[PDB]
């Protein structure tokens, strides 16, 4: 039982979920994906906790329990000033580690570019630096995809008749493969997913799926300053990750020092895939650079 509330931030109400580690050695924020997921399938990392590791989850504007600003206001630029203000008052001036998931992976991203004096580690697992690149990939795999599937994506897809049933079976396969390899998905997971399709920041920032990036989010690209990034930099990502390794690398090749770490037989979530093994490696990374 962690401590949840709300707090104001540039006008608007942000709940966030303070997991305070015992004998806390360091704090670390964290940044779900989508944009327009939620905070929820990220929950496996509160085992970061037993190794005396304060995690701050949140809802990012429009996400989840979170209210949504004004429409002008659903973007990366602003989703950097709402993480800042929260850590500002939550935190105050104490520096803390960074973690981005996913689209998360990118917001962070930005704000280290900005604000990495706040910071004294980032981990990015399966995020990006380049939109457009995230998505010659993913067309990659689909092309990579059983036929029918990838027919049925082509087809469908540039009818905009996402709701069609084949469509949804090649996009689910896609998923069970690239999103995250695993029969049962675990509840937290489904409600991210729940609150992507529940809210609206999915719906514009994002588009209909992981790989249709229609959203207001299509050509963001800021590969050309992640560069700046000093701070010890941490880099995951799936062996068969939606958000491929050559994704990963880009980022790894414009930050000094950082650490690439492609995991075997997983995929994006890789925080369930791998659970232990992934808890594992970012305590140790943090355990390094108090
Ligand atoms: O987390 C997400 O939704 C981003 C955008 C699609 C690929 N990955
Ligand atoms: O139906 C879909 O594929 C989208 C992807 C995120 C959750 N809902």
């Amino acid at each position: 039982e962690c401590i949840e509330n709300y707090a104001k931030v540039n006008g608007i109400y942000i709940y966030y979920k303070l997991c305070k580690a015992p004998e806390e050695k360091a704090k670390l924020m964290t940044m779900h994906g989508g944009p327009g997921m939620s905070h929820d399938y990220l929950l496996s990392l509160r085992d970061m906790t037993k190794e005396g590791i304060t995690v701050l989850f949140y809802d990012q504007f429009g996400c989840g329990r979170s209210e949504e600003p004004d429409q002008s206001k659903f973007t990366i630029d602003y989703g950097v000033e709402e993480a800042e203000a929260l850590r500002s008052k939550l935190f105050g001036n104490e520096k803390v580690f960074l973690m981005g998931s996913s689209y998360g992976g990118a917001l962070a991203l930005a704000y280290a570019v900005k604000y990495q004096d706040h910071l004294k580690g980032l981990i990015v697992s399966g995020g990006l630096s380049s939109v457009p690149l995230t998505v010659k990939e993913m067309n990659r795999l689909i092309d990579e995809l059983p036929a029918k599937y990838r027919d049925a994506i082509k087809k469908y897809g540039s009818s905009g008749s996402y709701e069609n049933p084949e469509y949804q079976e090649a996009v689910n396969y896609f998923y069970h493969q690239h999103l995250l390899r695993s029969e049962d998905w675990p509840p937290e997971v489904l409600k991210s997913l729940e609150y992507a399709e529940r809210r609206n920041v999915y719906r514009i920032m994002n588009g209909p799926n992981e790989f249709t990036i229609t959203g207001t989010i299509k050509d963001w690209d800021i590969t050309d300053k992640i560069s700046a990034i000093k701070i010890p930099t941490l880099i995951t990502v799936g062996e068969y990750d939606q958000v491929t390794p050559n994704v990963a690398r880009v980022i790894h090749e414009k930050i000094a020092g950082s650490e690439l770490h492609v995991f075997r037989d997983c995929s994006h979530l890789t925080m369930w895939e791998d659970r232990e093994g992934y808890n594992k490696l970012l305590s140790d990374f943090i355990l390094k650079h108090l």
